[PDB]
């Protein structure tokens, strides 16, 4: 008690471009975030600070725990909440699950404490831990510039069936960015034209160089990719992987292949 449930949504990258290297080790990118109706369910209860999951992430490693300790640090209040996260969104899937968890929990806890932090500061608190996290404070559809944190809400003409095929391999975002060569970079002009077209519903214009690389580093991502082609759909890769998505439904043949191979198939409707 007094236990509440809060849904924590996933996202997909509807295209991603890398502009270049930052001194910061990180990279400047352009991307289109899309919130998807695919959720972790998070149970929040009054009690000793605790962040648990159903899949065995250490408490000290969990972004939500990191975020709630920084909440105490920055604001002074001591957080008495017991967090359990049921993880439907797999880590390493390129769907921003941990960053969603972080954003939605810290926003909720903040409200529950009479709003000590402002939407600008809360954005700063979650944003420092994950460039993808601030997106989950706004949700829906947004252009992510900078490293992803500089966000511009947009209306897309994209709707209808979307299917995720998540292999049972966890892609390391860092290992994928670290395989970039100068030949993978594009000018911001090229990418801005591309994002415009995707926004207008031209899904064929989606591309993502981190998916190209993810498919070399993790052959199973490439297996899923090739299998979606075989099914007669154009496949796309979310984030740095591992998720491959397409705009259509899941056949029994895909469902068979996934069951045998250990892939998760998520059918969503945008
Ligand atoms: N705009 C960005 C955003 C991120 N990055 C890279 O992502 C890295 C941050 N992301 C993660 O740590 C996500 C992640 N790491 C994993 C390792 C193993 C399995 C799953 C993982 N997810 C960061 O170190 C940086 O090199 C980057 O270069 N440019
Ligand atoms: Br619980
Ligand atoms: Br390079
Ligand atoms: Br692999
Ligand atoms: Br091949
Ligand atoms: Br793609």
């Amino acid at each position: 008690s007094h236990m509440i449930k809060v849904l924590s949504p996933a996202k997909i990258n509807l295209g991603l471009w890398v502009l270049g290297r930052l001194p910061s080790g990180y990279h400047e990118i352009l991307t289109l975030y899309q919130e998807i109706p695919f959720y972790d369910e998070i149970y929040i209860r009054e009690g000793v600070l605790r962040v648990e999951t159903n899949i065995g992430i250490p408490q000290e490693e969990n972004l939500v725990y990191k975020g709630l300790r920084e909440f105490e640090r920055i604001t002074g209040i001591e957080i008495n909440y017991s967090i359990f996260i049921q993880k439907n969104i797999p880590p390493g899937a390129g769907l921003g699950g941990g960053s969603s968890n972080l954003a939605v929990v810290l926003k909720k806890v903040n409200e529950l404490l009479g709003s000590p932090l402002s939407e600008e500061e809360l954005r700063e608190l979650v944003g420092s831990i994950s460039a993808d996290a601030p997106f989950f404070l706004l949700g829906k559809s947004a252009i992510g510039r900078g490293k992803g944190e500089v966000l511009e809400p947009v209306e897309t003409e994209i709707s209808g069936k979307i299917t995720l095929v998540i292999p049972q391999v966890s892609s390391s975002t860092g290992r994928v960015y670290s395989s970039l060569r100068e030949e993978h970079f594009v000018t911001p002009e090229y990418a801005e034209e591309k994002i415009q077209r995707i926004i207008s519903g031209e899904v064929e214009e989606i591309e993502n160089v981190l998916g190209d690389i993810a498919r070399e580093l993790y052959p199973e991502i490439n297996e899923v990719y090739r299998f979606v082609e075989y099914l007669g759909f154009k496949p796309f890769v979310s984030g740095s992987g591992s998720t491959v998505y397409f705009f259509g439904g899941a056949s029994e043949e895909l469902k068979k292949a996934a069951k045998m191979r250990g892939w998760k198939v998520v059918e969503l409707e945008l």
